[PDB]
């Protein structure tokens, strides 16, 4: 067995209340489009992490779109990355699915997945909110590439470096797609003056971090299980040789380092002279949000059980 | 009061180009004909730099002498601007903040093909001379992406300034992710395609991988020179170094902070190695323009390790 450390996050949110019913929610959706007993999906929770994603006063609507979302997300990932299909036929799907993201519609309609990211994708725009939809894009065609990466890593049952697996990890999570869905769903703008600044820049790579690295220490049990060798507890017992639960440890150290050095980026913003106000403020505030969502919500999600 | 350095085996050797000592000599030469420098200087320490030696390692060993000239001019240029203004702050001849900005705007400027505001000012003689002889040494370049980063290097070197007159060092996550932009790195990599006759194709560039390899090998890169410049810039107060920042946050002794400042370059090395072995099965084949790019990558680790 393997003991998971603690993480003390001094970020606190308050969750959205329709949590419980968006779970049934979101079996509703899966079943209704085709990607799939409804009682052990309810314990996965997928509504409830969408309800850390959005404002507390939103509409059944934005809150439906954030399950939807996670819901398709977890699909694809369980589905074609790292539970297996052939590599042709992963390079078809993520030229179909690329296809989808270009406003056409669904090359094979009896594909679940193809019809599941269509109505994302319809969704999504119906509450457009005027986004950056190409750079929406472009983090999606790097998160496909990554997952071939992934897919690549697998294979060969060895994880990476520990430097090549934290850099690969931050498209394989897509990450900044969400920042990017955050930003569009919820009714702020960040300008581009803000967003190409080096400082910015760095503080997403760090919050990114944090969460990919989280995810990692909570979900290693199942990832262990089932082969996916692109972790990063896996490769610091490999590369590092240490044990499980030593790995473990140097994670959750790392965790917390690279929070500290994330609140000193954010404190030393204004002073280069981006106040954290109007959008920038909301920005840093989502950014905040995901990585309380990791520490909080893995913690009571049924993917890491192993029973 | 001192400290050792340890060395730094990097397996990457190329033949240098010939005329290295001539460009020695001609880097003074620009010096002196632009302003930065003047006459009766000993040009001594400006011929022990070596950046004729450096420009020799970023060119080709069948290139003109127009180009390892320009690669000294342009080596030469950010040595005097990083000095100027980044490394002579906290002291005597240290610049105020408003003349930094004034500079970051003038040098802007300049870099959108507009005349120097102020040319009584050798920087601005120095970078107005290099744009020109750059944009007749080539063509079909991604002109913006380098001015892109331009404007996030000048970000960078206010973002240093600030931990500089705090007088503390960053932590190093913090160190590790600013320094990119600090190091003008990326800016290097486009030059490099600039110079040479290479241009890679978008559909490579863009792609995940060649990303995040390019970041590891900076990474390798501005890390060793940190380790080699550590002792010059304790003693100067540039507080930006990652030898400083484990010495402080991660509570080690200087022989520890530099000791593992050099394990983290050889795990980043091997890091890179097993990424850019495995990226002909990701489909990007090493043979054309992405071969003389990785080249490039490979030699600015090198090169910086051996310029002690
Ligand atoms: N957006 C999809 C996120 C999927 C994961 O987070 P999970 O731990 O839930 O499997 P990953 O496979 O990246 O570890
Ligand atoms: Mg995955
Ligand atoms: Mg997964
Ligand atoms: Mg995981």
């Amino acid at each position: 067995t393997i003991s998971v450390p603690q993480l003390d996050c001094p970020l606190s949110r308050p969750v959205h209340p329709e949590g419980e019913r968006a779970d049934a929610y979101a079996v509703e959706w899966l079943r209704g489009v085709g990607l799939m007993d409804a009682a052990p999906v309810l314990a996965v929770g997928l509504g409830r992490l969408a309800a850390c994603y959005v404002d507390e006063n939103a509409s059944w609507d934005t809150l439906a779109f954030m399950t939807i979302l996670l819901a398709w997300y977890a699909e694809y990932d369980d589905r074609a990355i790292d539970s297996t299909l052939t590599d042709a036929e992963v390079a078809e799907l993520h030229r179909a699915l690329g296809e989808i993201l270009r406003d056409r519609p669904a090359p094979d309609p009896s594909d679940p997945v193809q019809r599941g990211l269509a109505d994302v994708w319809r969704t999504l725009n119906g509450l457009a909110s005027d986004w950056d939809r190409a750079a929406f894009v472009d983090t999606t065609l790097r998160y496909f590439e990554a997952n071939r990466y992934e897919r690549v890593n697998i294979r060969r049952g060895i994880p990476p470096t520990p430097s090549a697996h934290i850099g690969m990890r931050r498209h394989g999570g897509h990450v900044y797609g969400m920042y990017i869905l955050g930003a569009a769903v919820n009714g702020y703008r960040p300008e581009r003056r803000v967003l190409d600044h080096a400082a910015v820049r760095e503080l997403e790579t760090l919050a990114a971090n944090y969460t990919s690295w989280a995810n990692d220490l909570h979900s290693f049990a199942r990832e262990h299980r089932m082969g996916q060798v692109n972790n990063l507890v896996w490769s610091v017992h490999h590369h590092e040789g240490l044990t499980f639960q030593q790995a473990a440890d140097r994670v959750a150290d790392l965790c917390d380092k690279e929070l500290a050095a994330y609140l000193e980026l954010r404190q030393t913003l204004p002073e280069l002279g981006i106040p954290l106000t109007g959008a920038t403020g909301r920005h840093v505030r989502f950014l905040e949000d995901m990585m309380w969502s990791m520490v909080d919500w893995s913690a009571r999600s049924a993917r890491y059980d192993v029973v």
